[PDB]
């Protein structure tokens, strides 16, 4: 269905933004994840760029981790599975495989601003995020 | 309508990708514009990163131009008007205002790959692009 393609699109945008580490894309991705998730998930995600051992502090412009969406399975019940590959470099770097289990819902778009709808037109909102090894 | 919000989203993604100059976002934006437009518009856009006087050659990591979508007016007849502000820095830099008139259509999504649909789920395709001063 039409809805299924649309879910895969948002699930993909979400994973790519959350799983990517790139100094020059950092604030935009951090902001994408922020607008795309509930407060509870937002803080949880934010925790890694918080404190002193923050990733940006550690890595800076030296490390880069690119994401490759391999497959996405929406389940039509608010849960989505996303298989993807992570590639980290400072050579070919190290490529690792993972599965993100995502809890998501669409929140009434008419309750946001028009400008906010320019980035999240359908009110896509992530309620829970889980990443596991293969 | 639902369709109107969806058009504004793609029009916004398009302008932001086409009007932005950022060395570390260059290839991704160049690729976004590419998948989002017809061959004729794609080449036309590509012409500025082509040749020897190419922007990336000139600017490199020194210049940066950020985009601010101010308003978008879809017309329900394949044309969209996008007012936006351009901000260029190397200070506060120089901010200039513009209007992009966009010709666009949605092309049958079922004729693309699943992976291609992860970035252009509805087959949004730009047929003509025009930018004018205020």
């Amino acid at each position: 269905s039409y809805d299924t393609v649309m879910d895969k699109y948002w699930l993909s945008q979400y994973v790519i933004a959350r799983e990517t580490y790139d100094w020059y894309t950092l604030q935009k991705d951090y902001e994408t994840v922020g607008m795309l998730s509930s407060p509870s998930e937002g803080q949880s995600y934010a925790s890694q760029f918080q404190g002193d051992k923050a990733l940006d502090k550690q890595y800076g412009s030296n490390v880069r981790t690119s994401v490759t969406i391999v497959s996405i399975v929406p389940n039509g019940k608010g849960i989505g599975t996303v298989r993807f590959a992570k590639t980290t470099k400072r050579g070919d770097g190290e490529t690792t495989h993972w599965i993100a289990t995502i809890g998501y819902q669409y929140v009434n778009p008419s309750l946001m601003s028009e400008s906010a709808r320019l980035t999240n037109p359908l009110g896509f909102n992530v309620t829970s995020y889980r990443v596991d090894p293969e």
